[PDB]
């Protein structure tokens, strides 16, 4: 599960994966984290 900070940052993160851009790439661009768990803490999830 991938969870990003800032609702704005995660917004473009989602839009990033729309054209077929790899999730991890967009995550690296947003300062986003990809954890093995299926639920992220609210500390770093927007």
């Amino acid at each position: 599960t991938t969870c990003c900070p800032s609702i704005v940052a995660r917004s473009n993160f989602n839009v990033c994966r729309l054209p077929g851009t790899p999730e991890a790439l967009c995550a690296t661009y947003t300062g986003c984290i990809i954890i093995p768990g299926a639920t992220c803490p609210g500390d770093y999830a927007n």
